[PDB]
């Protein structure tokens, strides 16, 4: 857990790393969610091109009298009915129980991920910055240095001399005090970077640890209920099978020609 | 059966009911027989469209790494390509072993049909054109026989008014031999139709008697290879949520970190 962050903390680029695998845990997020509602769509299709079909065949066959296999064929016309009622229900559910909580942590993942990436570069951007102004601080600690030895060669003459030398050396310790003061400013700002790197790669593992939770959760109830939908298809067509074994051929013109 | 034929040929009308059933059970195999063909096209349009996306979604998922349930994700895709191709044969199987052996009797009784409805029509007209001579018959005594009357009201004058009576009378004879001619003809044409209408409607329910038997039979695979495809789903979906089992949150991102 905590070792998990340090072994990424120690490689350069870890952070970096940490926040590309959450860029691509929400695209493969993204790219199922997508494979789902598509897939959705063309079941929902099915369901009502079906639907209008098997409709379309009982309105028919209900006005048809002593036709062989009548009441099997008005069950299996039916059969076809109630699968697209269940298709429509399952999409409905799935979008309920898979979509919504997947897309909800995704798009959370997603929010965190941008917000941990700009923080990212406002403290690469700080560091930058404190190692510029260090560099400004030493080229002019030379100068003064440069400036300070000028005055310092070798009585009103000689006063005037010593008041050149002791201002100049007095200039040279404010920039010597100021390039290593900036030092400290940089020491400072890595050890930022460092409380930063920590920072964000715990919190990518808890947020990938908790997407995991979602995706696990939600494909099972997926399972279930698709699982519970593909059970209704074996016992209905052994069932309308069965009822084929007292049909008897003929039988239906004979009644027929008694009713007449 | 031979009582069956008896019934509607007792019925007047009854070779035009049998015909009737004939009409009436090729136009529902004709609807069941567009109900399925029209069926089987939504699905290989839901075949092709899952197919497509679900290929893709493999091309993706397998160019991904460290993907939490990238496995069972992969396996659920790989499912969904193999109903496609389960979906893509039973329709095959369907259009041979259920369309072909049921179009092939419907249009068998329906050339049937057409050809017993022909000669119905034919041996009626002839029966009409049997009854129209004798009509005329019967007309063409009446005036041989007021020619005659004529002709016997009441010796040169007598021999010839003997004579006109006598070819009067030999004309009438003539026409009664004729007009009673046509009255035999007249039933022989209605023993004929009676003969016609045992010969069309025990044709016609030996021909029903088939086509249910090859109805029964188509059906009866239908339903067993409609079953054996609804089969292939219960358990594929059980084994993919048993599968979730072993998958612990956060594992993959740990084995991401560690190959990094």
């Amino acid at each position: 857990g905590e070792e998990l962050d340090l072994r990424l903390i120690r490689t350069k680029g870890g952070v970096d790393a940490a926040l590309e695998y959450a860029k691509t845990w929400s695209r493969y997020a993204k790219e199922l969610l997508a494979w789902t509602e598509k897939r959705a769509s063309y079941e929902l299709e099915f369901a009502k091109s079906t639907m209008k079909i098997a409709e379309a065949g009982k309105v028919s066959i209900q006005q048809q009298s002593h036709m062989p296999l009548q009441y099997i064929y008005t069950l299996f016309l039916e059969h076809d009915l109630s699968l697209g009622t269940l298709a429509m229900e399952t999409v409905a559910q799935q979008k309920r129980d898979y979509y919504q909580p997947l897309a909800a942590k995704r798009t959370e993942i997603e929010k965190w991920r941008k917000e941990f990436k700009e923080q990212w570069m406002k403290e690469q951007k700080r560091m930058n910055e404190a190692v510029q102004a260090l560099r400004r601080a030493q080229l002019q600690y030379v100068q003064r240095s440069e400036d300070l030895r000028a005055r310092s060669q070798g009585s009103k003459q000689q006063e005037r001399r010593r008041r050149s030398r002791e201002e100049a050396q007095a200039k040279a310790q404010e920039a010597e005090a100021l390039y290593q003061a900036c030092v400290r400013e940089a020491n400072a700002r890595q050890q930022d970077l460092e409380i930063a790197k920590q920072r964000i790669v715990s919190h990518v593992r808890k947020l990938v640890f908790q997407g995991d939770e979602v995706l696990r959760r939600v494909t099972l109830s997926l399972f279930g209920l698709r699982g519970a939908q593909a059970e209704r298809g074996p016992r209905a067509f052994a069932a309308l099978a069965e009822c084929c074994a007292p049909f008897e051929p003929g039988q239906r013109y004979q009644e027929f020609v008694r009713a007449l």
